[PDB]
């Protein structure tokens, strides 16, 4: 409940501070540290909002949808994707090159979030699942870019940075896949799991995706940079 | 009306897939392919929303406003403008150079859309037209950047890429000008033409602007690259 | 109140036109001119909205959504210009982007959190959010004053002098906003809505119009 949101805020607020301090401030690593440190600060703001039910909509039938949660995802996810794109290019790209991939992957990712929110708010089952599927299509669009063309470039340019990108993407894919799963089985979908259970699961997921991943990604870059 | 939206979605969904696959994946062409392929995918999501009247607000005495339509325009138009800016610079610029023109042209363009939405929703005629005009001012702001300074740079840097930009801009101008015309004539404005007729017209316009233009722009760039 | 908004629109509309015309269209200066000219045009659109009470919420306490909408876009653009100055108009792939994203995220959050504080009808919540917004502002100020300023000075004296001058001016003016909020009807309600509105207009002109011309002069000094 409130306790989960307050735990989320505290973890995310501290983590953001920790990620920046601990993170490298040198050359290419710096801009990765800045991006990774920002995500939790957004998540923190979101979680603080959710504790006081700011942005949280209560349907006539007492059903709750957290706008703040989706608002977080709409900004954070793209920032995490942006960091990955830069890794793939090995921190060098000509005018418009990285920008094109960024725009492509952000558009898909943000749409994935927006469509997911439309699905959540949909009170008609048929519509709810049509939109969920479209969201999933967007997610596959994101995953395709990451796993095929971007990963292709990631490996082509060198083993060290290619190894770092592949490690980061793998971790990202598994964690990111939990969100659509939780949605499906959660109160926004099949309603197999309780609101509180889904919220508690998301907190654990959010910490892995934003905090653990950040420290993991830093180690993979630091290991790769050493070579 | 819903049939038009479903037709729009299907055309835009397929087109997006087609544009990416057909588009070149090499050097400067690649980043143009990625940007051009994204637009229809947004438009598609928008059109799907509109079929189920998701963003659609209904006001008495025949006033409908499709929020999803404007949401599409607020993202797509800038992406199309972004692609043009990159063309003008001949796919090379110093730090912040392209960014300055992007921010400038996006701010004007997005404002043009936002102001247009305010105009559509405005219940006082005087306000509705004040905002329409302000939107038009923004559009002129966009057109100025495209046609004067950006076109100047486009031609100065080389004939091949300059020819491609000029062709793309010309096509852009004519199509983009239809939107303010339809708005004026449409239920959002003078209510001279029916909601359904205006919606069907916009679908035709949207296909030209996002799908036909994409293939046209691609050909003009590939023509310029081969000639060079 | 409406007269202030109409005055704001007219000042901001003309200023934006003036800033572009007067601004240099060459090399690094150009992209600074384009960014600086756009800000007032946003502010203008905002002020026009506010005169006709578009985005203005009646709920007893009144909060101008158009005002915050303006701030959420303009402030980042002004911060973006400063970041570019610090790098001396040269940075490797992703370098400037990382600092931009960092400083924009903090800045935009600062605005949105401030809006949450304004809309909050419960005092305790209103001040929790105000403080969080302030934390974000300090986050912005830190980046500007420490790491970005460090790079600004390290790269050369001329551009380092220009950045330091611009930042100083920015900090002082930008600090008025949280002060006005605190003592204004969105906070302690020590000063009237009209007084706060008229004060913000004066502040907004300094921050977007005067600062633009000041920043332009400082860059032309640095280029010479
Ligand atoms: C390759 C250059 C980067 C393109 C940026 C695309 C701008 C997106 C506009 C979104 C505004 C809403
Ligand atoms: C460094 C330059 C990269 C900047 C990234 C640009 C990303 C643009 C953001 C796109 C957002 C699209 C999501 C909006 C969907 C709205 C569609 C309406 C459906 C109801
Ligand atoms: C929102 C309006 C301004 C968006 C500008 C984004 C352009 C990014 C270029 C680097
Ligand atoms: C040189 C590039 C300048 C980038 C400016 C982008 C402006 C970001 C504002 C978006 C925040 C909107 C929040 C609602
Ligand atoms: C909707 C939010 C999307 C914002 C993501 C923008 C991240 C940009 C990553 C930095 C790119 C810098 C490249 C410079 C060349
Ligand atoms: C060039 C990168 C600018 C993107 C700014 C990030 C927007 C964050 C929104 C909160």
């Amino acid at each position: 409940d409130w306790m989960a949101f307050l735990i989320g805020f505290t973890i995310m607020s501290l983590a953001s501070l920790a990620i920046y301090a601990k993170g490298s401030k040198t050359s290419p690593a710096l801009h990765h540290t800045l991006l990774h440190a920002a995500v939790p600060f957004i998540a923190a703001t979101a979680y603080l909002a959710m504790t006081f039910g700011i942005g949280t909509l209560v349907n006539f039938n007492g059903s709750v949808t957290y706008l703040a949660r989706y608002a977080d995802w709409s900004v954070t996810t793209p920032i995490l994707l942006a960091s990955l794109v830069l890794l793939a290019f090995h921190e060098r790209g000509r005018t418009g090159e990285v920008g094109g991939y960024l725009t492509a992957i952000i558009v898909l990712d943000v749409l994935m979030i927006v469509t997911g929110l439309i699905s959540s708010l949909a009170v008609v089952p048929a519509l709810k699942w049509v939109w969920y599927l479209w969201s999933c299509a967007a997610f596959l669009g994101v995953l395709y870019l990451l796993w095929v063309p971007l990963r292709a470039m990631a490996v082509e340019r060198g083993e060290a940075l290619g190894t770092a990108y592949q490690k980061n993407v793998a971790f990202l894919t598994v964690i990111w896949f939990l969100y659509p799963i939780v949605f499906l089985i959660g109160p926004e979908g099949l309603k197999i799991i309780s609101d509180p259970t889904s919220v508690w699961a998301i907190l654990i997921m959010d910490v892995l995706a934003k905090v653990v991943y950040a420290f993991y990604a830093a180690a993979n870059l630091e290991t790769a940079l050493r070579h």
